[PDB]
């Protein structure tokens, strides 16, 4: 019963400026689909992937899980072009294939199998 909510809340954030990486307060998780369009040419666009230990706090304590991150970033590469993303950031998907629980070799192979339609999902580890 009753219709109690706040239907219309209005907190307008003024910012119609083109977003450039100004970093002070909190880096948003821009799930940036970095796509490599392989078409007659198969070049590393500038993003690279890493396999490393991500330390998380579980009920078992501080544990490390294998996670896919960025390994190297080349200036001119789409991941660098976004600016919001750094080598520290985490990888989630390749095209439409999740990389979680998969080997690095497998992730690299997958992105080559699907290089012409390669879209990589990365998520900022620049948390605050």
């Amino acid at each position: 019963g009753s219709k109690t909510k706040a239907p219309s809340i209005s907190i307008p954030h003024d910012f119609r400026q083109v977003s450039a990486i100004i970093d002070v307060d909190i880096v948003p998780e821009t799930h940036r689909r970095v796509r490599l369009l392989k078409h007659g040419s198969d070049k590393p666009l500038g993003f690279y992937i890493r396999d490393g230990t991500s330390v998380r706090v579980t009920a078992s304590g501080l544990e490390k899980q294998p996670g896919i991150f960025i390994s190297r970033l080349v200036p001119g590469g789409l991941a660098e072009s976004t600016g919001l993303l750094a080598v520290n950031d985490e990888v989630i998907e390749v095209n439409g294939i999740e990389v979680a629980g998969k080997t690095l070799d497998q992730v690299t192979d997958m992105m080559v199998a699907n290089s012409s339609n390669l879209i990589i999902t990365v998520k900022p580890a620049n948390q605050r």
